[PDB]
């Protein structure tokens, strides 16, 4: 078991309303720890005692290169601590800021990593609820690393589970199931990543409003168009993952997973096995 003297820590990484991710290397062997530290008070005080737990249980079940790894965990009097492996790029959120609209090559590229990473998550039977480009960490290889697993959820497979009750998610990215049946499900991911595709192309996700409620109101109703030159066979795949009905999105179980998904024009000239090692193409 590790403790906080075994490392040396760096600059703060980042900060979120109840956790710290700072920079850290640990001593006895040199290597490098984004270690997300979190204050047992705070946790307790304001309700975060079931986020903390499951982030610890859906990340120890990942072991694949498109996902933020959980290397281990320790704690002191006042403090939990997560070795996370560091991704020293940041977010993918701060390049479509930058850019503002990435070319197709590169928009198909970062698409197919987030295709593999969900076929991956979703056959483990989770469901991940809050894909947005804030949460796609690139390492230093420019490959995506998924982040931000407290608000996922381990389906049950005794029970043949495919519905989750909580409501969690962040507006712009937010199904329609869940605003209206009050429930999630893996195909809500799908959605997410129908907003995401949109958004690399088109700077702003799809829909667009000012604050939470008037977000909600037109995911709903499916309010969104295109804007000029968005990239024919991008545009199909967006059309068809952003579809009300969750049963109908391409890659969802009921429209036979994966498969049909990764069959998609959009993805032609895509080879899928080995993607991590493949060299991605230059934003920048
Ligand atoms: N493994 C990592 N490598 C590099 N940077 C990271 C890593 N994990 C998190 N960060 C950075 O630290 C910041 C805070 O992450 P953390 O998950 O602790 O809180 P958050 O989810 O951003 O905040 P909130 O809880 O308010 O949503 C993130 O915005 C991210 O940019
Ligand atoms: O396996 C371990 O190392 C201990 C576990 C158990 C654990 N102890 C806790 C104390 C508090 Cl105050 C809060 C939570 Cl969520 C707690 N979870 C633990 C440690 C660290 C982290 Cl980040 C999560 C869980
Ligand atoms: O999407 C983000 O959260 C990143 C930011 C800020 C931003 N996000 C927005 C989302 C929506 Cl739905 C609407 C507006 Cl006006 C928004 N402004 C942003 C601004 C400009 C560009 Cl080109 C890309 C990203
Ligand atoms: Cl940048
Ligand atoms: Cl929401
Ligand atoms: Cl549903
Ligand atoms: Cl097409
Ligand atoms: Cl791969
Ligand atoms: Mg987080």
């Amino acid at each position: 078991k590790k403790r906080p003297e075994d490392f040396k820590f760096g600059k703060i990484l980042g900060e979120g309303s109840f956790s710290t991710v700072v920079l850290a290397r640990e001593l006895a062997t040199s290597r490098e720890y984004a270690i997300k530290i979190l204050e047992k008070r705070h946790i307790i005080k304001e309700n975060k005692v079931p986020y903390v737990t499951r982030e610890r249980d859906v990340m120890s079940r990942l072991d694949h290169p498109f996902f933020v790894k959980l290397y281990f965990t320790f704690q002191d009097d006042e403090k939990l601590y997560f070795g996370l492996s560091y991704a020293k790029n940041g977010e993918l959120l701060k390049y479509i800021r930058k850019i503002g609209s990435f070319d197709e090559t590169c928009t198909r590229f970062y698409t197919a990593e987030i295709v593999s990473a969900l076929e991956y998550l979703h056959g483990k039977g989770i469901i991940h609820r809050d894909l947005k480009p804030e949460n796609i960490l690139l390492n230093e290889d420019m490959h995506i690393q998924i982040t931000d697993f407290g608000t996922a959820k381990v389906l049950s497979p005794e029970s043949k589970q495919a519905r989750a009750n909580s409501f969690v998610g962040t507006a712009q990215y937010v199904s329609p199931e869940l605003l209206t049946e009050k429930s999630a499900c893996k195909s809500s991911d799908l959605w997410a990543l129908g907003c995401i595709i949109y958004q690399l192309v088109a700077g702003l996700p799809p829909f667009r409003a000012g604050n939470e409620g008037l977000i909600f109101a037109k995911i709903i109703k499916l309010e969104y168009d295109f804007p000029e030159k968005f990239f024919p066979k991008a545009r199909d795949l967006v059309e068809k993952l952003l579809v009300l009905d969750a049963t109908k999105r391409l890659g969802c179980e009921e429209m036979e997973g994966y498969g049909p998904l990764k069959a998609h024009p959009f993805f032609e000239s895509v080879t899928w096995e080995n993607l991590h090692q493949q060299t991605p193409p230059k934003l920048t």
